[PDB]
């Protein structure tokens, strides 16, 4: 039972001197084994795997969650079953069938840990970890979130899908029908219209404080950090920021301010654009919601930098050749944006002079942006789809990870009775004269 | 003739434990080379591959229909000239010339049956089949499809092309030369201008009962499922479709409706789309044809649903903002649509208060679809078309396929005179004191 | 001296059964080795590679004509220094430096062979060649092309490139000049105006007369057929059917046609675009004119096709909808072309029925060609760019070799002074005791 | 200490004769090491390496300069522990733990050498160095630059691109503001309004004729060559540009021209773009900036040469063949280009005859153009970051340093206290009693 000077024992220094490679994985793999194996021998009273770093992180949480796949692919799929050997093995075969091995595999702190399970440290990654994407590729982590899926986090999922399509379609209503009148608070008319609107405006302001309070829970429980904020909990935020709309709608709309209207309408908005989180965790239909969410947030901003440095530059330079209606910066903003979207005038004003240098300042912009900076951007979405679209078809499982856990940790019975299988005595063997039981899991495959 | 469950033989089973890889592949024809021999030496008078599974599918027929391209390459091209061994062969050598074998082949159930042959099995299977485009390469279909194609097939085929044109320039005219009076049905006037009218319309009709008939013939002889309807039978559906859309029309029309243009138009704007179908079959002028109905099938679901969210929620935003012409929602989703074409405003009205909020929500909605999700479509496209064009390259092959087997199903003549080869005493060995002739088929390669 | 049947000599059969695998080269080479020393030895009097055959090509331009690199390779590679076999050694090496060998070749049948050359037949060929765009880097026939750019050839290209452009700014300035009376041709009055127009005129009609002549030698000299008439003799038949145009505008202005203009804009259009002819042959510019060759060949046509046949049937079926401006097949088929370039209206007309029919119409032709149909295009653009700019890499080298013989061929001093190196004897062994010259050539690599 | 017929000595050839392949790395590191053990034990008191070449390059400043990655490598981690050679070692270790070494470097003639850096010949490369963009991931160089990045280099980095922002706000607001009566210069009045003007116009123009002097400063300092001028000193180019238009526009101002302001909004224009210098050296956002350089140096002239082609000989056939507004050929040509801008009309006359010429001359010029030209540049532009990407991942590192070197000899403080490390003996060995220490730089990796 050493440890080191962080807190962690010898089996976390095993893990920590990973790199996934074919020869670092023998090695380390290796040495697992046998060290565990002395330990056993040595201590069978103690357990090393027990054992936490300062940060409460077992070796097999470490190695989930540091992202190391050839240590927790050999910790998960371990099977011992020599002579005082068998207590530590992780899983077992029931029938050795030419074709299908009918595993059974030990799920403590897999699901179930009160500190931090190996589910829920790669679903709640810092993003950094390298392969979470295809760490749920490991046989029991890839049965069991398919299990959980099909069992009762599927119907839950599309049961809330659901309710927040209702929960928009309602906003949608309330929203489009609001009164014309000057001056909010609207006073109440007894006509049936009145009802129904200020139902939907009550359900669509109880929905943003629940998206609210929701927000406030997500970033509590994970406590993120700026570096990582939007790379990670982006879809949380997005809702997050939704309900900060609706809630400032609110306040505007008791505060005596039509301005209640700016912000409902980006909430209505953001409401609508939300229901691709949704989307992710399908893999037919969740590719767009995850590519939009790794464009916006890695190439959306250079790209608009670059873009809004050429508008800018052209943009005041025309506003200065121009003398007299579009004298202001932000018309002439404006109708050199036009020019993206296909509706650039190429003469929007006679209003000046030097038509030779008019001209050219807008052949230079449209050449700049439209032809190259634009095209520039569609080879660089090109070359980079080439390359991640591989990533985002594990990202469909890591979503829908993340998707059962949320489910789970809500659950709405306030129980915890979400176990799948086992009932008998698992193992055969202590280092006791005992037998023990440790939620076995069966995965015929 | 030992049989399992569901009534296969061994040689199913052998079928059925292929995975297409090289070492499986020697043990899967190792395996067949054994029980082959066997069953001429213990059971000369009783036949192997004649024993059906439950579906009614010979090995020969399974290997085909499973897209085993592994095992139905050794079995189509299973040369045996051993004592006592040869009548089991599918395929000789005469000319054994260095370059170039005379090799001959064997048809039977390749192109008749009499419950499934591996033609019909390979191109009516259900597009799931991992090697349908390349399993056609297969020297003995490869040639026989050719030559069916170039004998008989290519002429007929051309003949139909031409006449959908004519049916279409038939129904063209005859809707372009609609009356415009009201309350259909029209009477007939004694000019020859309306005599050509109607009796395009009749043979407009006509064409839409027949292809209402054919897709009716299709789908009983096939009985596709709805997991698999698309997929599969896309070229047929949307014929059906078209036919529908006609006899609606007809319906309309006789039913003294003026929305029986709406129907014929739609069928109309069907029935030149669907001369791609006549293009699929062409190497180089089908790759459109296929792709669209691939990008329809795979990308525009998803694309769709999330360009559909965005418009909707912006254009929902929008219309909530506006307030007083442009108040319907309809008319804002097309104004933001509008921006797709390249020919959105940017301010299309002045009603409205907050111009800030307005012009933000127009410049993000162009942003995310305009900038980012248009050109993330370009992105996926370009990524799905590299992986894709070398499937492509076959699933021209493939349609060929299935247009030879159409011809030969009707073939117009109330007969069945429809084999490709074979005038000469073939075998030259049974266990038997015979001789036998199964169709054979030179080629010379 | 063996034949075969046809007549044609033993390495016309070592040429054809070659197919450039490193194998089949190696047992090439050895072949000709072995075969070439025999006849050394048996019959020194009389040459194998000489004899031609059946068509008029010899081994080495069968080799080159037929697309065998390993072969030609080898061939204009053949250093032979053994004792009897001097005599018949392709090529040698005076200074046997290491990094760098001062390699001398012969010159026979590369330019002059008074039937067809090497560099002839690899300029002139089919197009179906596999190595047509490779087979020139070659080391002799890299060198000698570049030898003759270099030494005179560019400055005649360039030269006939700046001639071009003052054709064409002749014939602009005498087109866009041109007179606005009834009736051509019209009577020149004595200013200075009509006679620089009347000079412009001439000397466009001559440049006409001069292509119109240059086209039919080409055609005359080379033979084309049809079935590969565009993918090779493209540029040569744009400047003949630019020829053609200005011809036919000639004689309408002499027939008292105003149509003549019609003619004449046409030349004037392709005149400035067959500039491009000329950019072929530098590497940096020279790609966008082959690749703009390539996809009217290959892709536009299907690209067109079903463009065109989206564009009509959607066409027809909105004319047959509208009923009564804009009621022409014509005038619909042009309001839906505007969609592809950004200038769809989406409500072009009021006069019609059924509102949510016509812009159903309208949404659906956007979404099939504007928004799947172009980027499918796109899509394909990208892939077959990505493989084949490895390609047009070397067609850059294969167009200067054609321009490098048409110049050759040209020559404008009445003579063939056009030859690149050698005045020294060259040999030093024949089997008489006399020395032979051949026209030496260094390479220093 | 021998020399060649240049007058280099023998380690300058070895640098020439490698070519980075692994055999000649090998080959040339082994001639290098022994070479230089040779030159140590018969003349120990003179050293090889300090030696220049007739350029006043040492060996290893020849292969810095001349793009041998692998003998520079070699050379900078070059460590010797044997008798009588450790003394001319390039780095030693001081801890030889398993997974870090703490190396110790010698940065003689690194940073200083007072004839060429390795350094300077690195960033101040003629862009035909082949290894340039991977030459500074040698594990010396890439420490040096990242400390000397973060340790005095950021700051002023990002100090001089907020003092490049702040020139650029008081240049837009100086211009925007520009008085609008005749005949410049304008009087100064008395208001404050006036003097914040005149202020920022005089601080515009000083910091044009700073721009104008570091322009020269590095023209004079670099001597670069035409062939070469526009691949390397691109910023530095456009740099100088902006401030050449803004020495212009004060020459007009001066000189009582209003074109003044045509020459003004050109360097607002150029000097917001330039802006995008500084986005190079940071990795996210310097990829568009690298990406637009490459663009318009490499693909830009063919492409807009290609396309002035079209829209010129369309243009003129065009403006021929209309005739009576849009009779000049710059008004048709404008029109023209509109298409490309996804704005063209295609009946933006009627003020001709023959209406299908010239809706033919617009179709074809619009497929020629719109459809396939800008599609094939953006093939062209997704190949070549296909290929390209991975040169400028690293081409944010060479500006990197291209920018702390520029830091360094500039520094604005009339000294050179940017050194690193190193205060104490580091040698440890001479061939005389003595020892040496020549800037101790370390690294633990
Ligand atoms: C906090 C992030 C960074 C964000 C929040 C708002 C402001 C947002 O602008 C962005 C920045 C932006 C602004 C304008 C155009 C593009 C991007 O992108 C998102 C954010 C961008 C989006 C588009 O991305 C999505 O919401 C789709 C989505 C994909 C995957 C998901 O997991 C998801 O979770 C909800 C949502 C929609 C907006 O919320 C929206 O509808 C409005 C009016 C602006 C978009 O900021
Ligand atoms: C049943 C399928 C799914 C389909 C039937 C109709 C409604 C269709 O809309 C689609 C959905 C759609 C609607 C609007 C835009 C794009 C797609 O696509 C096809 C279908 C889509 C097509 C485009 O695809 C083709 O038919 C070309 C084609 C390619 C390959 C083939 O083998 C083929 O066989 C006929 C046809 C044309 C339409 O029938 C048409 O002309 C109209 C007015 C709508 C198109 O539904
Ligand atoms: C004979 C060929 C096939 C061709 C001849 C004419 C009709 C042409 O239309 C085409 C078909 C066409 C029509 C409309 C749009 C695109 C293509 O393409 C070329 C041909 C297409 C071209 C574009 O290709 C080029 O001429 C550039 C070029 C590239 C490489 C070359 O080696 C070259 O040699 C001259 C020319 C320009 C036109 O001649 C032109 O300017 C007009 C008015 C129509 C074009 O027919
Ligand atoms: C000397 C070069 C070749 C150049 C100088 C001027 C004329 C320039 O036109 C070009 C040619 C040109 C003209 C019109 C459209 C595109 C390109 O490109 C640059 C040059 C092109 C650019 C765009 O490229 C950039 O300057 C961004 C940039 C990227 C990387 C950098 O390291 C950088 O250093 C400042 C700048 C902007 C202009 O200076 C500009 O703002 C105007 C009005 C024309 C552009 O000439």
């Amino acid at each position: 039972s050493a440890r080191d000077s962080v807190g962690n024992t010898v089996l976390h220094a095993l893990v920590e001197v990973a790199d996934n490679t074919v020869d670092n994985t023998k090695f380390v793999t290796s040495m697992y084994n046998e060290i565990l194996i002395l330990g056993a021998k040595l201590h069978p009273t103690l357990k090393l795997e027990e054992i936490t770093n300062r940060k409460g992180l077992t070796p097999l949480a470490l190695a989930a969650s540091s992202g190391k796949i050839g240590v927790l692919a050999y910790i998960l799929q371990r099977e011992i079953h020599e002579p005082e050997c068998r207590h530590l093995s992780r899983k077992f075969t029931e029938w050795a069938y030419g074709p299908v091995h009918s595993s059974l595999y030990d799920l403590s702190c897999i699901d179930t840990c009160e500190k931090n399970s190996v589910l829920e440290v790669i679903a709640y990654s810092s993003s950094e970890t390298p392969n979470r994407h295809d760490m749920l590729l490991v046989e029991p982590l890839n049965r069991l979130l398919q299990d959980k899926w099909d069992r009762f986090v599927k119907r839950i999922f599309y049961f809330n899908f659901f309710v927040y399509c209702l929960y928009m379609i309602i906003f949608t209503a309330a929203a489009y029908y609001r009164p014309v009148e000057g001056l909010p608070p609207y006073k109440l008319k007894n006509t049936v219209g009145d009802y129904f609107r200020v139902t939907g405006e009550i359900l669509s302001v109880s929905g943003g404080v629940y998206f609210f309070f929701r927000g406030i829970q997500y970033f509590l429980q994970r406590r993120p950090s700026l570096k990582s904020l939007f790379v990670d909990s982006y879809s949380e935020i997005l809702f997050f920021v939704q309900s900060l709309f609706m809630l400032v709608s609110v306040v505007l709309y008791f505060s005596q301010r039509k301005e209640y209207v700016a912000s409902m309408v980006f909430s209505l908005a953001m409401g609508w654009t939300n229901m691709l989180y949704y989307t992710r965790g399908f893999q037919q239909m969740g590719i767009y919601a995850v590519m939009i969410e790794k464009m916006i947030l890695r190439d959306l901003c250079r790209f608009m930098f670059v873009y809004l440095v050429f508008l800018f530059g052209f943009s005041t330079a025309v506003v200065t050749l121009i003398e007299d209606s579009y004298n202001s910066l932000y018309s002439t903003c404006l109708e050199l944006f036009k020019f993206t979207i296909g509706m650039g005038d190429l003469e929007f004003t006679e209003n000046y002079d030097f038509k030779a240098v008019f001209i050219i300042l807008l052949l230079a912009y449209v050449i700049l942006t439209y032809i190259l900076l634009l095209n520039m951007l569609i080879a660089l979405m090109g070359e980079t789809v080439n390359k991640i679209a591989q990533e985002s078809k594990n990202i469909w499982k890591l979503q829908r990870a993340i998707t059962i856990l949320d489910t789970e940790k809500s659950f709405l019975k306030c129980m915890r009775k979400a176990f799948r299988s086992g009932k008998l005595l698992q193992v055969g063997f202590t280092p006791d004269g005992k037998d023990d039981y440790r939620w076995c899991f069966r995965v015929d495959e």
